[PDB]
């Protein structure tokens, strides 16, 4: 059955005007900023962006994929599909 999201998820995450992004659910460093409550950290694949985002927003990966992992016009979203393929636990630094 599924459990609660947690650091290592793979996702696609929905935000306001854009397509369902390639994304993981990302720890918190000793010392950063925590998310409001209810909230998780989102890597975004490809841009490189944080937001924090509600479950509400977040689609599993392996769910998911056939229906929203497909090339967009996007800047930075066919990167980021290459980056939850093939290295999604990587550092982006």
């Amino acid at each position: 059955m599924p459990h609660a999201f947690k650091p290592g998820d793979l996702v696609f995450a929905k935000m306001k005007g854009y397509p369902h992004w390639p994304a993981r659910i990302d720890d918190i460093a000793d010392g950063a900023v925590k998310p409001p409550p209810n909230k998780y950290p989102i890597f975004f694949f490809g841009t490189h962006e944080t937001a924090f985002l509600g479950p509400k927003d977040l689609f599993p990966y392996d769910k998911s994929k056939d229906k929203y992992g497909k090339p967009n016009k996007r800047k930075g979203f066919n990167e980021g599909l290459w980056e939850i393929q093939n290295n999604p636990h990587a550092s982006y630094s």
